[PDB]
């Protein structure tokens, strides 16, 4: 008699529209609280995400109402479409939970970053990933935290990215909860607060291409420091022009790093990580090494853009012819209620 049931999955309690049955976690990955169903109405297989008391603060708030409205204001094949949004509460003051609906996809990136991948499914992840960022960024969507976890694939290898990422004119802070913040793929300018253009992403799409090649986070860490070491141990200590772009004390701590060289593109990623039997495979390596060894630059004025990405050899084969302010627990309960209910 109710339109709702609830639905024990995993740990969390999933009260969904009847129309939604047969609900298995996912788990990995997922991300959050998502699971498969099976869609009586549109007779497709769907993924549920639960967001869990979103307005709870500040951090969650602004990040599950901004990407509501971003999802419904944006239109592109490798960037998530909502099937259906709802809440079982019936009142603003009853309110707690608010559920997502995609397609089904079947799997994340990782998971296909862990496999031997070929020239011609590596660069039609990459030419999407690529695609995905330039309609964000059209859109004024300068992402800023591209990781495989938040990215999606299906069998036939078309992609798709689920999140809008670092909020814009913000401003993050901490989380009383026991969940990892991945940080290795953000640009060098994210991790020394320098202000950013649209190839802040593209530093993202070079991280992911090179675990794709090497099987290991490039620039891992406990945090920025850490990591700043792995950037410039493998690509050299930035050039001076760089530092001078720096706020005073950023520049201070980079200049008094220990100095590296850096070791060169072929000796990052040698051949023998990629395939070499034929003739083909031999030109995709080097044309695949160039495209990572432009994306791969600590100093984004020298760091290749979304366009130029798109018209390299490697990826151009598959070319085809409001409201960042603080707000309270009430006054975001309600900004994202009203957004759910439209
Ligand atoms: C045919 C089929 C496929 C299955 N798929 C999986 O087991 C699988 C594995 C990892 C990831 C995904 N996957 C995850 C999403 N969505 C999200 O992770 N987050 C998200 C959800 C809804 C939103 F509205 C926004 C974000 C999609 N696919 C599915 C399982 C069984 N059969």
């Amino acid at each position: 008699d109710n339109q709702f049931y609830s639905v024990e999955v995993g740990d969390s309690t999933f009260t969904v529209l009847k129309r939604y049955q047969n609900l298995k976690p996912i788990g990995s990955g997922a991300q959050g609280i998502v699971c498969a169903a099976y869609d009586a109405v549109l007779d497709r297989n769907v993924a549920i995400k639960k967001l869990s008391r979103p307005f709870q603060n500040q951090t969650h708030a602004k990040r599950a109402y901004r990407e509501l409205v971003l999802m419904k204001c944006v239109n592109h094949k490798n960037i998530i479409s909502l099937l259906n949004v709802f809440t079982p509460q019936k009142t603003l003051e009853e309110f707690q939970d608010v559920y997502l609906v995609m397609e089904l996809m079947d799997a994340n990136l990782c998971q296909v970053i862990q496999m031997e991948l070929d020239h011609e499914r590596m660069s039609y992840l990459l030419y999407q990933m690529l695609c995905g960022i330039k309609h964000l960024h059209s859109a004024g969507i300068i992402h800023r935290d591209l990781k495989p976890s938040n990215i999606v694939v299906k069998s036939d290898c078309t992609l798709k990215i689920l999140d809008f990422g670092l909020a814009r004119t913000a401003g993050t802070s901490f989380m009383m909860t026991p969940y990892v913040v991945t940080r290795y793929y953000r640009a060098p300018e994210v991790i020394l607060g320098m202000g950013y253009k649209e190839n802040v992403d593209i530093w993202s799409v070079g991280c992911i291409m090179g675990e794709m090649v090497r099987h290991k986070i490039l620039f891992p860490g406990r945090d920025y420091i850490d990591q700043w070491n792995k950037v410039i141990e493998q690509l050299g200590t930035p050039c001076p022009e760089f530092m001078k772009k720096l706020q005073p004390t950023v520049r201070n701590y980079v200049e008094n790093r220990p100095k590296y060289a850096g070791l060169t593109f072929p000796k990052l990623f040698p051949d023998s990580l990629f395939p070499a039997d034929s003739e083909h495979n031999k030109l995709k390596a080097s044309q695949a090494r160039d495209l990572l060894s432009k994306m791969l630059v600590i100093d984004p004025a020298k760091r290749i853009s979304v366009d130029d990405a798109l018209q390299h050899p490697y990826i151009n084969v598959w070319y085809d012819p409001l409201d960042e302010r603080e707000h309270t627990i009430e006054e975001w309960k309600e900004l994202i209620y009203k957004e759910v209910m439209n």
